Order: C-alpha cells, then structure tokens, then sequence
C-alpha cells in the first residue's frame, strides 16, 4: 500500500533535484522503491495514515541525507575496504564493502546478511547494490526493517530522532549537530510535502 502514500509524482520530486551528472539519477527509481517497499511486511503500512506518512518521510529523509539527495550510488572516496575479519561473513579478497545504495549499506557482515535476505551473493558480488536498482532499494528497506531499530523507533513513539539514533548513534547529543540538522531538514520538508505533522522527538 506504500504506492498510495508515495506517488510517482512525489518520488520524481525527490529524485529530480539531483544534477543530471549524478550517478543516482535514473538509478534511484520509483519502480525499484515500490518493489522494495512491498517486499518487507509492515514497511510504511503500520499504523494510522499519519504514522505511515511519518515512517515514509523518516525513511526518505535518511535516504536523502546518505545519498546527497539521491545523487550518489557509491560512497565518495572510501578510505578502506570495510572488511572486518569474520568466521560468519568472510571478506572476499579484492572486494570493497564501502557504502552503496539509498542507505549506504557498508561492511562485509552487513552485505552478507543483506544478500541472504534479498537473494544475491553479498560477499562475492557487493557491486550488485550499485548495479541493480531493485536490489539497491531492497538493501535500504531491509536495513530499516531487519538490521536496525529504525522501524521500531518510528512506530513506538521515539520519533524521527529515534531513527537518527538507530542509524548513526555518534551524531546525537551534539556529536555532530550539522549532520542531525541535515537529516532533520529533509524530514521537515518531506512531512510538509506529504501534509503530515512531523510529530515529537524530531531531533536528537
């Protein structure tokens, strides 16, 4: 039912701000988003209309922050391969687990787990997150619903600031006021476009 709250028009509004030279332009598509949203039960379909709108705005505010307004597929100039040696999720030599996709999925352990849920080889083909639009959006919905407290926070009254806490703990309590302001700015803009009150606990 997410397509009922988030129209093609709304999405193109978000996506169309990107410079035409951005890798994300034409990669982040409404079709991929709706496919991803429908694959995870409860995503933007939990609670009253205002609850669903606030979850979706919170999702998109965080996506807009992480991707520079749906501009980037790949993390800019990643400093490392994002390999933590692991017996569960072994790194593949010559592969990089740097941020890819709408919520910048990073690290071998996250790619492995995401791959198992979605249906691709996260350790051996992490580049799929930057090459298939549907897989890319699925990693972000998977992370939101299954690999973080984001969904639980925004559906238990912890508010948008609860989602920031769930994504990047270090930004909160003055850790990085500018990063928080960036996220919060997107959330407020998106709520106003969806005609929903932003609610309580907006920052952190």
């Amino acid at each position: 039912s997410v397509g009922g709250i988030i129209s093609q028009s709304f999405f193109n509004g978000l996506a169309g701000g990107a410079a035409s030279s951005c890798e994300g332009k034409g990669f982040y598509t409404y079709n991929a988003f709706i496919a991803a949203a429908n694959a995870y039960s409860g995503f933007g379909t939990t609670g009253s209309n205002d609850v669903k709108k606030r979850e979706l705005a919170a999702f998109f505010a965080n996506v807009m922050h992480e991707t520079g307004g749906l501009c980037y597929i790949n993390e800019k100039n990643p400093p490392i391969n994002y390999c933590q040696s692991s017996s569960t999720w072994p790194c593949t030599s010559g592969k990089s687990y740097h941020g890819r996709g709408p919520l910048q999925l990073s690290w071998n352990y996250n790619y492995g787990a995401a791959g198992k849920s979605i249906g691709f080889d996260g350790l051996n083909n992490p580049e799929k997150v930057g090459q298939d639009s549907t897989i890319s959006f699925k990693t972000a919905v998977w992370f939101w619903m299954k690999n973080s407290n984001c969904h639980s926070a925004i559906t238990s009254g912890q508010g948008f600031g609860g989602t920031i806490k769930a994504i990047n703990s270090m930004e909160c309590n003055g850790g990085n006021s500018g990063e928080v302001s960036s996220r919060v700015n997107y959330y407020k803009k998106i709520c106003s476009q969806l005609g929903v009150d932003p609610g309580a606990n907006v920052s952190c």
